[PDB]
RNA sequence: AGGAGGACACAAACGGCGCGCG
DNA sequence: GTCCTATCGATCTTCGGAAGAGATTCAGAG
DNA sequence: CTCTGAATCTCTTCCCGCGCGCCGTAGGAC
């Protein structure tokens, strides 16, 4: 759930390379800004330091 | 006749309680 | 049944630790 | 009247692995 403990937007996405919101599924898309969940696809490894 | 035209990747977790062994 | 909110917001959480160390109070003490 | 004594307060601590095995949100409102 968005703006939770868990938010994907605010601490990282929980899929490998995939946003949430599914809109982009690979690393041709790494570092881009999301607008259908708002969170940001990266390593989902930064998750744990955010 | 002539002539003309014509999908890749990917293998089980965290805290108690109890017992037991070194 | 589902999903909810809240968590002794009318009790009594255990009495079979020891000690060791500070920290905090008191007590004649001038 | 506090000072510099004790005395009485709370807090911290307690060997190493290793296996079994269970046991693990709750009551209330639409
Ligand atoms: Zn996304």
């Amino acid at each position: 759930e968005r703006d939770g403990l868990f938010c994907a937007r605010i601490f990282g996405p929980v899929k490998d390379y995939e946003c949430l919101c599914g809109k982009y599924k690979r690393l041709k898309h790494r570092g881009v800004i999301c607008e259908k969940c708002g969170v940001e696809v990266t390593q989902t490894k930064v998750r744990r330091e955010r």
